[PDB]
């Protein structure tokens, strides 16, 4: 993640190198810096993007004129932004005959904008606003924003199900983990038509890019971990097999394991999992074999890799094993000088700043967006 000041300070950048994406962006908020951003991550994950921005509010107007200069344009991606908050102000003014009809019309128009067949489409979803007009009980009535908000949500995933060439961005997902208190700035808002906060930006750019980066064939293929403190708590070699700290029960333990859980979601979809450890391979494949809390076993290792020479050599063995692009791995270890040796001495390789923390990891984790994909 960067700042919007790295971001725009990148749109300056010398842009000849790079391969060029036409992406047009259409929004129903004021999106002059979210273009800024979105150029600038581009820049930045080396795309050189032409940006071409609809004026203000003319999403439907741009889509529904087949002479427009949306189309003109020919853009490789058209990105729509129409938010949770303008679309809670159509809601407020209607009666409930056009309320309980408010998902389906919308739904209405991103089939139309499918149908056209213009390029890849990112249509971001959309985070709840709750207007508790109803309080909870708005899940009763169908013609509440809360509850055509839900079926819409819904709706635009079996859309994306149907359509190969329209991708949703989870704004949603996302919101819900940072909040609308930190997403949206209301004085800002107020002022300038902006929906999202200064520090939202970058997290939306970044997540935006990592979507078309995907589709374009980057995208992360490997899992590199370390063992001791990472996967487990404690140390293998000192403390025993049987002494690691996973599983549950009360403490840090549970912590791995859940974390061990995640991996094996990556491996059950097919990313390729590898061990990158300072240790004797006969004592850290020993937990592996002999402990029955951990949640990763031997045959979820694609490469092992235990020893006592350096990560950085280690982490080429394993590259040259698989046979895929560093620029494909991400490497986790809690240890700071393991980090920075890998990410100084095998350029490519994605090594996130893990917290010190383990019960933090796997919250951190979700701030990267890794794993982005294209493809089942
Ligand atoms: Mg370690
Ligand atoms: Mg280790």
């Amino acid at each position: 993640l960067y700042t919007f000041k790295e971001l725009k300070r990148a749109t300056k950048q010398d842009t000849v190198s790079l391969p060029k994406l036409k992406v047009a962006l259409l929004g129903d908020t004021a999106t002059q810096l979210l273009a800024t951003a979105i150029k600038g991550e581009g820049i930045l994950r080396n795309y050189n993007i032409e940006l071409w921005e609809a004026e203000y509010n003319q999403v439907e107007r741009q889509i529904m004129d087949p002479t427009s200069d949306y189309y003109q344009f020919e853009p490789d991606y058209t990105i729509i932004f129409h938010s949770t908050h303008k679309l809670l102000e159509k809601h407020s003014l209607v009666n409930s005959d056009l309320q309980n009809k408010l998902a389906d019309d919308r739904l209405d128009f991103v089939r139309l904008l499918c149908e056209q067949g213009i390029g890849r489409v990112i249509y971001y979803n959309y985070p709840e606003i709750e207007d508790t007009i109803w309080g909870s009980y708005a899940t009763k009535v169908q013609s509440s924003f809360t509850y055509q908000l839900t079926k819409l949500n819904y709706e635009l995933m079996n859309i994306s199900q149907a359509y190969p060439n329209f991708f949703i961005c989870n704004l949603a997902g996302i919101s819900a983990k940072y909040g609308r208190n930190f997403m949206f700035d209301s004085s800002v808002y107020v002022n300038t038509e902006i929906i999202l906060s200064l520090d939202a930006l970058p997290i939306i750019s970044s997540r935006t890019i990592d979507i078309i980066a995907a589709i374009q064939g980057k995208f992360k293929k490997c899992l590199i971990l370390d063992l001791d403190n990472t996967i487990w708590g404690g140390v293998v070699g000192d403390d025993g097999w049987e002494n690691i700290q996973v599983g549950h029960g009360l403490g840090i333990g549970k912590a791995f394991t859940e974390f061990q859980e995640w991996v094996k979601k990556l491996k059950n979809r097919g990313i390729i999992i590898a061990v990158c450890s300072k240790n004797n391979e006969g004592k850290a494949k020993e937990p592996f074999e002999r402990n029955p809390e951990m949640v990763l076993k031997l045959d979820d290792i694609a490469v092992f890799v235990a020893n006592w020479e350096n990560k950085a050599d280690n982490i080429r063995t394993i590259q040259r094993t698989l046979n895929i692009g560093f620029d494909s791995m991400v490497f986790l270890d809690d240890n700071p000088f393991e980090r920075n040796m890998v990410r100084e001495h095998v350029p490519g390789v994605t090594v996130p700043e893990l917290p010190e923390d383990p019960g933090d990891y796997l919250e951190y984790l979700y701030t990267l967006n890794l794993f982005e994909t294209a493809s089942f």
